[PDB]
């Protein structure tokens, strides 16, 4: 179940966030903690491709080796708040599972600056969801969360100390695939 109406950043700068570059998940918190593993790797690219607002996702479970990419088309609900479809693809953009009505996620950018961000997502696959999932992002895959984003976690009435870090998992990412997937 998802339970939060996440509030987007006041004055969110869409073009800076959606610039075509990669964001790495450094820390995450699911309000239903059992919905996601204790150790995980995730990243995304976000940009406009031929006029269309896009995200490309990467998930990797470093214990099981479960790997998947997605390409997402975002629709705007309000500034910094989106509803995304998703198609599962290989790293080259070939479709494995096509876009379907019931497979979507919401995506809210609660805080962003040039180097860091805090997002909320509620994933739906048909009647199932993956809970309220918060993620701290950085442009540098090895960056410890700094004061701007940690303060934003506090301003969301959350505690950064309770987030799970991805840093001890030897995460390695294919940036090139994430950037190219934006076009697919
Ligand atoms: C960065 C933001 C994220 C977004 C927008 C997002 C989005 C999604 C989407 C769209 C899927 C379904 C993919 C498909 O079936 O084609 C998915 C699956 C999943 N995600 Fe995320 N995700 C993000 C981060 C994370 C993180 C940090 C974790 C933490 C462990 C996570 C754990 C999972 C798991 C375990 C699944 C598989 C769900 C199932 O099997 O039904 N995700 N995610």
């Amino acid at each position: 179940a998802c339970t939060k109406n996440a509030i987007a950043q006041t004055g969110f700068n869409k073009d800076k966030y959606f610039n075509g570059d990669v964001w790495y998940v450094t820390d995450y918190l699911d309000l239903e903690p059992d919905d996601v593993p204790k150790r995980y790797c995730a990243a995304l690219a976000a940009g406009t491709a031929s006029g269309k607002l896009k995200e490309a996702l990467y998930h990797y479970d470093p214990k099981t080796q479960d790997t998947f990419y997605d390409v997402s088309e975002l629709q705007v609900e309000s500034l910094g708040k989106y509803t995304a479809n998703f198609k599962k693809v290989d790293k080259n953009g070939n479709v494995k599972v096509a876009v379907t009505a019931g497979n979507y996620y919401t995506f809210t950018v609660m805080y962003a600056d040039d180097s860091s961000a805090l997002i909320h997502t509620c994933l739906h696959k048909g009647n199932k969801d993956l809970g309220d999932l918060y993620a701290v992002l950085n442009r540098n895959k090895d960056a410890a969360a700094g004061d701007k984003v940690k303060s934003a976690v506090s301003a969301a009435t959350l505690e950064f100390s309770k987030f799970i870090s991805t840093k001890e998992n030897n995460c390695a990412y294919d940036n090139d695939s994430l950037k190219s997937l934006l076009t697919k």
